[PDB]
């Protein structure tokens, strides 16, 4: 079973333009994504589910949040370390959405982390500006905590 979601760029002002969705496919080894996205900077970029739906930012001290409305990294319970190469952290962490050289991605991967869409249906996927293998600074993902774009299941 299958939903194509819709993702969209953002940067503090909110909902940008579109120039990908990223295909959701569930298996009996998880949700299959298949990205098919042009225009991000050509490297590795970290993959999460959110708490919320909502790719939309927050205003406080004169000074714009990224996009934060969709959550955290659906975090329920742990200590805030993140889900990665040991210990334990938060459930909505993924595989690294690889881009290439000239900025398009279509990588055919898959994460065992949830097994059908049904998982997901309250939520929001989000293309982070790092790899996501690190909690181990004085901000996590070794700052990657940031992100290029974010597209609510639907
Ligand atoms: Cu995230
Ligand atoms: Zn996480």
């Amino acid at each position: 079973a299958s939903e194509k979601v819709g993702m969209n760029l953002v940067t503090a002002q909110g909902v940008g333009q579109s120039i990908g969705t990223v295909v959701i496919d569930e298996t009996e080894g998880g949700l299959k994504f298949t990205p098919h996205l042009k225009a991000l900077p050509p490297g590795e970029h970290g993959f999460h589910i959110h708490a919320n739906g909502s790719c939309q930012p927050a205003i406080k001290d004169g000074q714009a949040v990224a996009a934060e409305a969709a959550g955290g990294h659906l975090d329920p319970q742990n200590t805030g370390k993140h889900e990665g190469p040991e210990g334990q952290g938060h459930l909505g962490d993924l595989p690294v959405l690889v881009v290439n050289n000239d900025g398009i991605a279509t990588e055919p991967v898959t994460a065992p982390r949830l097994k059908s869409l049904d998982e997901v249906k309250d939520k929001a996927l989000m293309i982070h500006v790092g790899g996501d293998n690190m909690s181990d600074q004085p901000k996590p993902l070794g700052g990657g905590g940031t992100r290029y774009a974010c597209g609510v299941i639907k």
